[PDB]
């Protein structure tokens, strides 16, 4: 039955411990756990062995169907060639920029039942990259699912205690045959169910993909001239991500990144076989709503429709309601791990490993993507501005490389295989 | 010597205060001083007639050319019959819709020596309007000046002492003639340098009218049906008049409001012969400035020319920009007086007023102002509802009436005669 499969969840962040008590929750399952030998995963590593057990507290609204629990750990591990066994799911809990890091690591010969791999926070391309590398290793049976993002709000730190602040109301997702009713889908379904999470169907993995709010959003946001400069000169007093300027990023030009982006979003998937969302109408109805006094239902409705400056216009009304918790999210910037090397924290670091992996999948298709353009190009020369203060020797690699390339030759070769 | 002039101060709100000190500190000069018998004006009588003497506190930016100062009243009274003898200059410190009802009561034969009649914070047709009353009294000899606006933030309650936060940038002036040179004009220029205020003389009364800022915001913004409600429905949370939905009424439509309603006076003004304002560049520029990056040069310098929709987003940006102290300004509600009286607060009881009159006189001469009628058609009819609500014998009778038709009438045959 499949609410009773051995999982192996890839990935240790907040989020799978409340991944873990749903799944604990939903069937009597043999549960494993990898995280990296960071010094969390090593305080982690180390608290489990003495007690394999995970602690969650539901909070504000996710009180109501999230209360205090707890989850036992049967095999926790710090290496991926230890991924192995008679695990039947796999669910990356990792950020998607480290799916391909993680999926070639694991020995997949060594797990001879696997039946499904479950993407978690998915982006654009990951269900086709996964299935791409799974077909090389003779897993071509093997369920791949991508979820349109994380379906909650999950924080620490004591490593093994998290505790839910909300839940989505509803999550896409997919699987690469667009069979709906798979008992993995029916499974993931019931779990969710739980929080009374939507669950919502798709026809293939980038159409569930397509619905990953960050992809949109955080690439203005974060990648504004004045976002960057307060990421890579750490001494000036802080940046809000969503507040307007000077405070934060928001003000015209930063809202036409935004609206230029899903233009460019809209021609990549359209040349992909992949309809565009409604950006506005996924904004405010399946993420944050605003008043309709501020944002009108005929802005919602029509927005593909509108000309791009009623698109800006109504952008830039979203996300000064929005302040009206948004106004919390602070810019985090550049910082020195234990051996002094500096590093970029996860915003922007990851979504420049997304966009990046698009846009070069984007040029492989003769499709030009001129705003991402614009904002990599941005990023790129901060970037390097930033090594020549410091200098390359004292930069962590992450700063000065990716396997972006890879990963995007991998999505087109998969794509055009179809 | 101009400088030297007996001057009957018409109004002892906390800006006479400041205006005073600023004669008395520019010439030795006599000063009188007016105020209606309400409780605060009997308590200024009381105070005066045993130290005539108010008192004025620089504060913040002010401070850099105004500090500590006290100046003498020679003369005061609280009957306007009594404003008589040899004053040659009338101040006229009351609001701009309150004009008509003080020039009537003015015994003008007793005015043998007047010269000047200054409106010290005008509207448009003020001058006009004034115009034709000294005519009809013999005094077509009489110089009238209108300011735009009144040339700082002052407020007191000890009614004899008053404290000015801030100085405005400029003022725009002139007198009927359109002549920049008069004594009179050069010995206002003299009083307001003294705080680094710029003078800008214009060609006629209404072109410097016309640079009224209460007549393009507070309407759109006091007239919203969120902030009538609050108006009108005392017992609410309050309303804030200058920020976004639902604390306050700054939104999409209201902002249309704003812009509709610049298009109407341009149409009014036109059909009297003056060219619209810059409204855009008259706020940023001459009132209070927004960064570049939220509303642009280009915005500012073109805003006449934008469309309509972009003229809104511009004006809708700038409004949100101003919020990062508007944030502080809260909207009045109806209250009731000492005998149990409902009364309207100044705003927007004065904007009705002024609006109104201007809507009699557009349509006097063939011009329509659709967003001038839509907001008063708005007030009108939950005033009439409120009214209802608490009985008409129970309102003040400045609910129930007003004398813009006669104002309208006045101003409509001076521009004529013209
Ligand atoms: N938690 C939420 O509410 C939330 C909200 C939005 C999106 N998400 C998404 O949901 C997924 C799970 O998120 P999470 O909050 O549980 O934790 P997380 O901060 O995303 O990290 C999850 C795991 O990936 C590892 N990780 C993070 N960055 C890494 C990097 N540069 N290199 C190698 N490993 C890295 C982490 O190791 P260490 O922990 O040892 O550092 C952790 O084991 C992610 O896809 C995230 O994007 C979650
Ligand atoms: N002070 C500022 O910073 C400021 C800011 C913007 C505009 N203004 C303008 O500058 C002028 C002077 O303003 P102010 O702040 O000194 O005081 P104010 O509140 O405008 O009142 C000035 C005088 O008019 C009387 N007044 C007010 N409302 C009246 C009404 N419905 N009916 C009859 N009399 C009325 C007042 O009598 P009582 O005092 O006895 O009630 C007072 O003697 C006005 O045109 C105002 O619109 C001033």
């Amino acid at each position: 039955m499949h609410n009773t499969l051995p999982t192996l969840i890839l990935g240790a962040g907040p989020a799978a411990i409340q991944l873990a008590v749903d799944i604990s929750a939903t069937g009597d399952a043999r549960l494993g756990l990898y995280n990296r030998p960071s010094t969390k995963g090593e305080r982690l590593k180390q608290y489990l062995a003495l007690t394999p057990t995970l602690y969650l507290q539901g909070t504000g609204k996710a009180q109501a169907t999230q209360k205090e629990s707890s989850v036992t750990i049967d095999c926790y591990i710090d290496q991926l060639a230890q991924a192995v066994g008679d695990w039947q799911r796999l669910i990356l809990a990792v950020p998607a920029d480290h799916y391909y890091a993680v999926l070639q690591q694991i020995p997949w010969a060594a797990l001879p039942q696997l039946k499904s791999v479950i993407l978690l926070s998915s982006s654009m391309g990951s269900g086709l990259m996964v299935q791409n590398l799974l077909n090389a290793a003779g897993k071509r049976d093997v369920e791949v699912i991508s979820l349109s993002s994380y379906y909650a709000d999950t924080k620490y730190i004591q490593p093994y205690r998290a505790y839910t602040k909300a839940f989505k109301q509803r999550i896409y997702l997919a699987n690469q045959w667009g069979n709906a009713g798979s008992a993995e889908m029916s499974w993931l379904t019931a779990v969710l169910a739980r929080h009374h999470i939507d669950t919502l169907p798709c026809s293939n993995l980038l159409a569930a993909e397509r619905f990953s709010i960050t992809n949109y959003v955080h690439p203005p946001l974060a990648l504004a001239d004045t976002t960057l400069q307060a990421l890579f000169y750490p001494e000036q007093r802080s940046q809000y991500l969503y507040k307007t300027q000077p405070e934060g990023p928001v003000c015209p030009a930063v809202i036409a990144d935004l609206a230029g982006l899903a233009d460019d979003y809209k021609r990549l998937l359209n040349r992909l076989g992949v309809e565009e969302i409604n950006l506005l109408r996924f904004l405010n109805d399946d993420n944050y709503p605003v008043p309709a006094s501020m944002v009108s239902r005929r802005w919602i409705d029509e927005f593909p429709q509108l000309p791009p400056l009623e698109q800006q216009y109504a952008l830039f009304v979203r996300y000064t309601a929005l302040l009206v918790d948004f106004s919390a999210v602070k810019v985090a910037t550049v910082y020195q791990d234990a051996n002094a090397l500096w590093h970029l924290p996860r915003v922007p670091l990851e979504d420049v490993h997304k966009l990046r992996t698009l846009l070069l999948l984007a040029g492989a298709l003769d499709v030009v993507m001129p705003t991402a353009q614009r904002l990599l190009q941005r990023f790129q020369q901060a970037l390097k501005a930033f090594i020549d203060r410091v200098g390359e020797e004292h930069c962590h690699p992450s700063l000065l490389g990716d396997d972006c390339d890879r990963q995007a030759a991998i999505i087109e070769q998969q794509w055009r295989s179809q």
